[PDB]
């Protein structure tokens, strides 16, 4: 397993997934939804995107639930408009590695083209990371902007 950081993003192969709460057509940059968390004595703001679809699932399930809106979320095929690397969150956290290929980036995302049809995690199976995150969000570390 190799980390993805800015020497190496360039060897990254697409397509990569964004899940969200933004109503955004095709041809759009996603200048929204990035998060703000706190990261070495700071806060960061990323935009994070996967090469596999599932982290993308999970992604639009809990910006929809942390909004506390009604529905699916949206999906889009994306590319990365700057430099990316491996999300901390998901690396040499739970498991080796970076398993679920989710990175973050400071820069825009563009909107290359839609995912229609998923099957979506049962909610009990979100509520454990929505609780986490609604506990972040009322203490500044993760907000989505
Ligand atoms: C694509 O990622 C998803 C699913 C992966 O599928 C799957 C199978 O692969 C996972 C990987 C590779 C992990 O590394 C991981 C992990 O590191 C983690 C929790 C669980 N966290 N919590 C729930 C259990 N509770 C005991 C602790 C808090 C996980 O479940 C997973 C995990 C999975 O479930 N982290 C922790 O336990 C700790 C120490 C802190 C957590 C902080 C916040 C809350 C999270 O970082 C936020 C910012 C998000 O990153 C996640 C919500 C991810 O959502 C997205 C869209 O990013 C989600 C994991
Ligand atoms: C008493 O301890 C606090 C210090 C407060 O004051 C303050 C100013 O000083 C801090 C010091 C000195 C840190 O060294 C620190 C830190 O190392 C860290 C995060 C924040 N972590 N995350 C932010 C969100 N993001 C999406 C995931 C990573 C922090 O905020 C802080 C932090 C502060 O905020 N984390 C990480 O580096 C990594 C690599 C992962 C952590 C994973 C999970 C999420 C955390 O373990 C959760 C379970 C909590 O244990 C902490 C958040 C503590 O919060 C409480 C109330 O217990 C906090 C250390």
């Amino acid at each position: 397993w190799i980390p993805i950081s800015h020497d190496n993003y360039k060897q990254v192969q697409g397509p990569f997934y964004h899940g969200t709460k933004a109503n955004l057509a095709i041809g759009d940059l996603l200048t929204t939804g990035f998060i703000s968390h706190f990261e070495d004595g700071r806060i960061l703001k990323h935009i994070y995107f996967s090469a596999l679809m599932e982290p993308a699932v999970w992604g639009a399930e809990l910006a929809m639930s942390l909004s506390g809106l009604e529905g699916r979320g949206y999906i889009y095929i994306v590319e990365p408009t700057g430099p990316f690397e491996d999300d901390p969150n998901l690396t040499n956290k739970k498991f080796p590695g970076n398993p679920t290929q989710s990175y973050r980036t400071c820069e825009p995302l563009r909107i290359v083209g839609v995912v229609e049809d998923w099957e979506g995690h049962p909610v009990e199976l979100i509520r454990g990371m929505l609780d986490s995150l609604e506990d972040l969000k009322r203490r500044g570390l993760h907000v989505i902007e």
